[PDB]
């Protein structure tokens, strides 16, 4: 399933609204 990068990516998709 989701792994890793995509859970990272996930983040760096909300970084993008905290940056």
């Amino acid at each position: 399933p989701k792994i890793l990068n995509k859970i990272l990516g996930k983040i760096l998709r909300l970084a993008a609204a905290f940056k």
